């Protein structure tokens, strides 16, 4: 019911993360990291847990999210991952804290 309704606004903002407003710094997040791709042969030594928000969209459609605390634990891992590979100074990294301030500003508007 209300868990229903916040699961709702989990997707909403899982959409928002997805839409071509965002696609400027949103584009890194948008499927698994390819460590070999990128030359990245350090990134799983690294980064044990990987996410990403097609991995986010499979779950929700799935409905392996059981509440909204759950989605955004994954959410928000991603983003960590993202900021334990990187230096802070990178542009990803940059491209990571706009899209999660994304995140967090709507995550905040909380159906209570
Ligand atoms: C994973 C390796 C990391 C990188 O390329 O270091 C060699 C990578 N940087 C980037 C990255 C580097 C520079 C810019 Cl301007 C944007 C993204 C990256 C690129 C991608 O292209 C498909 C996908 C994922 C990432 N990404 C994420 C997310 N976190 N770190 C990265
Ligand atoms: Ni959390």
């Amino acid at each position: 019911g209300k868990l229903s309704e916040q699961l709702k606004h989990c997707n909403g903002i899982l959409k928002e993360l997805l839409s071509k407003k965002h696609a400027a710094y949103a584009w890194p997040f948008y499927k698994p990291v390819d460590a070999s791709a990128l030359g990245a042969h350090d990134y799983h030594d690294i980064i044990k847990h990987p996410m990403d928000l097609s991995t986010v969209k499979r779950k929700m459609e799935n409905r392996d999210y059981r509440d909204a605390q759950e989605f955004a634990a994954d959410v928000r891992l991603m983003f960590s991952n993202c900021y334990k590979y990187n230096p802070p100074d990178h542009d990803v990294v940059a491209m990571a804290r706009k899209l999660q301030d994304v995140f967090e500003f709507r995550y905040a508007k909380m159906p209570d």
